């Protein structure tokens, strides 16, 4: 909507206060004009019609319980935009400052979040498996990263290409979480998963097996559930990414860590210059090796570490 840029204040899902960029025209809307062609947050009102209504507020104060998921979807979309722009010189998900749209309060008891081809969508959870999912910065960044993938490599959402798609969202979700630097970790979804259980998470990149996911290609799932295991087999790639960044010895194979920034540069280049809709795990290894070669040189530690990490997870 046409209006003047304003700054509201509110509380997120976890009870933390933050400022949000809004737009004033009669009401204050969750419309951030400071980033690209805008970040827009919508109320789905417990229904499944999308996007719903652009979020309108009378006073620019967002402290109601009902406001909290909207505050976080809006704010964390901003952080994710900033990460891609500042770290990778990418302007929004399409590289041309496309408007970023999110809807919250999707459906009832809805234990998921997704990119629907056009926008991000967040359930509130059922209060047992999840609280409102936009409360996780890694979750928000995971979702926006699906849009980046769809505009770039275009990894088909099934089997190995789909597991790579998933891992790319977990990797950049995590890198955005570290960028914001509030309780960062290599776990996925810990801030909004199982409020009655401390210390767990939906997935782990550092040890995928903790939550039942494979950490070696020999343990891959090849059944039909979950689009051929896209959220399961992602553990193999998540583990490789974790090892590239942090190092470790895994099934006897030692990897020298090169740090998060270099992990991000290598995987961003692979995603945008080498991966294709049908890439499999072996092709991802080749893309990552080539990306590291471009960035750091064929004889570099970085290239050697990429090879060690994929060896460690059984991907040749
Ligand atoms: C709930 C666990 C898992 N979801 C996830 O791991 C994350 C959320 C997480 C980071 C909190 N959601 P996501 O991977 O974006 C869900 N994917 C999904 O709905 O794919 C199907 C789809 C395809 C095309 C258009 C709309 C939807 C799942 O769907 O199995
Ligand atoms: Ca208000
Ligand atoms: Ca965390
Ligand atoms: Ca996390
Ligand atoms: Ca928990
Ligand atoms: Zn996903």
């Amino acid at each position: 909507i046409t209006g003047t840029s304003t700054v509201g204040v509110g509380r997120g899902v976890l009870g933390d206060q933050k400022n949000i960029n809004t737009t004033y025209s009669t009401y204050y809307y969750l419309q951030d004009n400071t980033r690209g062609n805008g970040i827009f947050t919508y109320d789905a009102k417990y229904r499944t019609t999308l996007p719903g209504s652009l979020w309108a507020d009378a006073d620019n104060q967002f402290f109601a319980s009902y406001d909290a998921p909207a505050v976080d979807a809006h704010y964390y979309a901003g952080v994710t935009y900033d990460y891609y722009k500042n770290v990778h010189n990418r302007l929004s998900y399409d590289g041309n400052n496309a408007a970023i749209r999110s809807s919250v309060h999707y459906s009832q008891g809805y234990n998921n979040a997704f990119w629907n081809g056009s926008q991000m969508v967040y359930g509130d959870g059922d209060g047992q498996t999840f609280i409102p999912l936009s409360g996780g910065i890694d979750v928000v960044a995971h979702e926006l990263t699906h849009a980046v993938t769809d505009y770039t490599a275009g990894l088909i959402y099934q089997n190995e290409s789909g597991a790579i798609n998933e891992a790319i969202s977990d990797i950049f979700g995590t890198l955005v979480e570290f960028y914001a630097n509030k309780n960062p970790d290599w776990e996925i979804g810990e801030d909004v998963y199982t409020p009655g259980i401390s210390g767990d998470s939906l997935r782990s990149m550092s040890d995928p097996a903790k939550y039942g996911d494979p950490d070696h290609y020999s343990k891959r799932y090849t059944g039909t559930q979950d689009n051929g295991g896209v959220h399961i087999n992602s553990g193999i790639i998540n583990k490789a990414a974790y090892l590239i960044s942090q190092g470790g010895t895994h099934y006897g194979v030692s990897v020298v860590g090169i740090g998060r920034d270099k992990l991000g540069k290598i995987f961003y280049r692979a995603l945008t210059q080498y991966l294709t809709p049908t890439s499999n795990f072996s092709q991802l290894r080749a893309a990552a090796v080539q990306s590291a070669t471009d960035l750091y040189g064929s004889t570099s530690q970085e290239v050697a570490s990429v090879k060690q990490a994929f060896d460690a997870v059984g991907v040749k």
